[PDB]
């Protein structure tokens, strides 16, 4: 009777289908789900493809993920409640693991699950409408396996649809006429490209951090960072800078905020991306920048201007995964009705309180702070297991720490599960020396 | 009466124009609203140093590259009703480079004032076909705002172009090279590839030029190869064509005829789909690219709905003519001029048509075609008649130069077929012509 439509079959699509099945293994009678996914398999980001731009079918190209990533804060700050690393690896292994070993891991708990069967795959979401007359959405989508296209109605939609995925891409003066690659981010792929290069990264956050030390890893002659506002802050390599930003470019140069000049062979636009939702209308569209806390979303999920339906995963992340575990179990709940909504205007409130309370955040630890105070908050109106939050929030401090200290090393570092109290090994290869990202390699001695 | 015209590329310049062209002449034309994504007209012919997403997110429309040149004579392309010895005011030569040619294109539209009815920077979303009011609601988004909204409309012209939307086969093994892999549609600037071995992958216009480019430019290299068959020109000294690729490691490129090479980066010059995310299977049209298209009267009538129109979907020989041709005729029916037969008729006259494009053997025959299709569209209008057998014969002249001698072909002079003009040979030989500027063209130098 009830038909839930979820859009993305990325880890918080796969957590909304995760919460689902929990709630059906514990006797409950769930309503039917369908989970629309563009790609061919699931695992969001964490799927890599060597395509770049728009994939087979003509569809924006999502993952925004390069060869030889590797996890950017420790795992045990992602580790899920339900499902343990413990349980899936059969083994510990160290803090920082690489994109397909995480991949895996996600893909590890859906399969366990058996919830792959409620995902059509291939199939990219066009449009949402909400028809008031019967109060139900009408989802069309496309279906690439079979060139079709089709609509159904569904109560309830939850959009997994990430925001790391349109590029923000400004323009600077004299781009048309450089002789060199300018890409976004997004585009970026192989370090291996880059090589004996001079490359200039344009950015002053994780993306312009990991870029550059991927092309740096990999063998870069010299690169260069420029910052819109204030530098990344880290002592960097010998061949590696931090300057104001670029101002303009030659053929082959490029021209920054300080009067410095210098002959670069690329550029990385690291700048970021925007919440862009094409399948929505503004009725239901959710525009913010990249924040904490944007507003209009109630509990930071509930789209306050009509609460069927809902966003998982839209602010910016310091949690990742139990995050979106957090919220997804939070829109099952008041999807079936065990968690009742408040009056528009006592959401709205409710809101605005949270938002004046991002605005006085100053430290990334006051800011991860406040962000694992919002899981808290949404996992005790939860079936979810309770997990230690502020034993969390000590493994961050640790991480910034290790950062601060050596922004080449800080993956070398091993943490306590905050889950099993499983005490992570130091791995085989420092990251530097560790050339090969593969799985079988990771898990190798 | 409303129309909405979608794109403001040739086709969907030619269509304003049609319409500006039948109100000097006394007739009222109906209101008239015409959509852009893009900052500026063009489509094509509006260069941009961006690939994949624009600055909006959206789909970067253009498959143009610096030092692109027209590949065809510029007499096979001229405007019956603007010549480019008015747009020009003197002789010039038959192969201009991009900025020249979209010049040209401006000027006739710039003259005839219809830039009032374009609204930029604004993308398509959704049509839909509402039955109790037999109108069309397009839905589009408005980012100079970040607002969308849609409007009623009676008619709608489909002129949002084939050439953008990449057809981008995997080959084994694309996941491990660690150079670059692009398609057509995303290569910018030959000078990327300098001192390079580039793989072409593609038997058509774009492994033709885009090949023609990196070895102007100064690539160490080049490897093209087929998957049906070679493109039997006589090619450069470090220019290999070579049958299909099957495989590709992390260095090296691998074919069917077991030959194996290290190449630095690798170009899918695979063509385009036609792709229209913003329409229904009602509306949508489903086509390889060919010259004859089926579901479109006259090649230009949607069939299942007579109501919506597609311009210069077809395959092109023929471009800028045709697109007139076909702007002229759908306005003609528009403005209720030209009766529409049943549909049962429509498509027992798009089935002959369809059944004369499957015997056509030579590339003579093909452009004869469309040469003869055009004709039938002309003969239907007041749009000035023109030359056709001799545009046919020109066409002729160019695949003989083209045979002769592929690195040359640029240099060779042809006459205009609406003025008689002789274009005279020009100032510097293609291969040394290395300034991309409509200065420098024009100019004596
Ligand atoms: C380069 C990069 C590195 C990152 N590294 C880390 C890290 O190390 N650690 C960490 O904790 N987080 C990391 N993240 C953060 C990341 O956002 C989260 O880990 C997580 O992947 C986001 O989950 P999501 O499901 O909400 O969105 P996504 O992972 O982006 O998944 C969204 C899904 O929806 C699909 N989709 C989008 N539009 C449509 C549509 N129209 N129709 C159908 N399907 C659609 C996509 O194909 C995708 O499967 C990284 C992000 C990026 C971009
Ligand atoms: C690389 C390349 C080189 C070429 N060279 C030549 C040549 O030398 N000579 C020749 O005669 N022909 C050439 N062509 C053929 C080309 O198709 C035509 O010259 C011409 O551009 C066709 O015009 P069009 O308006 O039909 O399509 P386009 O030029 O592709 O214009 C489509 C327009 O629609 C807009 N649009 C698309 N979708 C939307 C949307 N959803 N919302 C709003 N706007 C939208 C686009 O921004 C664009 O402005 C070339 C094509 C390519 C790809
Ligand atoms: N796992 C990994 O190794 C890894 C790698 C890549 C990305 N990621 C993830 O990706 C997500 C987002 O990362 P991100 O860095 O791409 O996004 P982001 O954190 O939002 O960064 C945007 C950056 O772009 C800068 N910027 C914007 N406009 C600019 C302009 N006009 N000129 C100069 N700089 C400009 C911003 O500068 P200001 O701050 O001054 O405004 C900021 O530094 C994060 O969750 C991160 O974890 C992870
Ligand atoms: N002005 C210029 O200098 C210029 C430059 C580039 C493009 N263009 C224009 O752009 C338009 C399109 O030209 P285009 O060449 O890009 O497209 P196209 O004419 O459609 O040709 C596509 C080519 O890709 C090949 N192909 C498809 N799948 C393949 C596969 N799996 N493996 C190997 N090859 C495969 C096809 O080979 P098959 O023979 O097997 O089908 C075909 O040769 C034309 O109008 C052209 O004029 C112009």
């Amino acid at each position: 009777a009830t038909r839930i439509a979820i859009l993305g079959a990325g880890p918080s699509g796969m957590a909304q289908l995760r919460a689902f099945q929990s709630a059906q293994e514990k006797g409950a009678e769930i309503p039917e789900l369908v989970c629309f996914e563009k790609q061919a398999d699931w695992g969001g980001q964490w799927n890599y493809t060597w395509r770049t731009g728009l994939d087979e079918n003509g569809e924006p190209v999502h993952s925004s993920m390069y060869r030889y990533l590797w996890s950017n804060g420790p795992k045990e700050c992602l580790e899920f409640a339900d499902y343990t690393f413990d349980e899936h690896f059969g083994k510990p292994i160290a803090s920082y693991p690489p994109r397909e070993v995480l991949w895996d891991y996600i893909k590890g708990r859906v399969e366990k699950a058996g919830v792959r069967k409620y995902i059509r795959f291939n199939t990219a979401v066009r449009h949402v409408e909400f028809n008031e007359d019967s109060q139900t959405f009408t989802v069309t989508v496309q279906d690439h396996t079979t060139d079709t296209i089709y609509s159904e109605e569904f109560d309830y939609v939850v959009c997994c649809t990430g925001h790391f995925s349109t590029p923000y891409v400004p323009e600077f003066e004299g781009f048309e006429k450089f002789g060199g690659r300018i890409l976004h981010a997004h585009d970026f792929r192989d370090a291996l490209e880059f090589k004996d290069k001079t490359v200039l990264l344009v950015g002053s956050s994780y993306s312009a951090e990991d870029i550059g030390s991927q092309c740096y890893k990999y063998g870069a002659k010299k690169l260069i960072s420029c910052y819109r506002t204030a530098p990344m802050g880290y002592k960097w390599p010998e061949n590696w800078d931090e300057r104001p930003n670029l101002v303009r470019v030659d053929t082959e140069n490029a021209y920054f905020a300080d009067g410095s000049s210098e002959k670069v062979d690329a550029i990385i636009l690291c700048t970021g991306y925007i919440h862009h939702f094409p399948f929505l209308n503004d009725d239901l569209r959710l525009v913010t920048n990249n924040r904490l806390w944007p507003l209009n979303l109630y509990k930071g999920v509930v789209w306050e201007d009509n609460p069927k339906f809902f966003y998982i995963g839209m602010q910016d992340q310091w949690y990742s995964f139990n995050m979106f575990d957090a919220q997804a179990w939070y829109a099952r709940d008041v999807i079936m009705g065990r968690l009742p909504l408040p009056s528009k205007e006592e959401m709205k409130a409710d809101s605005m309180a949270w938002r004046e309370k991002e605005l006085t955040l100053v430290t990334a630890e006051e800011m991860y702070t406040y962000q694992g105070d919002y899981i808290q908050n949404l996992i005790d109106m939860t079936d979810y297991p309770s997990f230690d939050i502020p034993a969390t929030n000590k493994t961050f401090l640790e991480w910034k720490h290790h950062k601060k200290e050596n922004i080449m090393t800080f993956r070398d570092h091993s943490y306590r599960s905050l889950m099993t109290g499983t005490m992570a090994p130091k791995h085989h290869t420092p990251w530097i020396d560790a050339l090969d990202d593969s799985l079988e390699a990771y898990l190798s001695d």
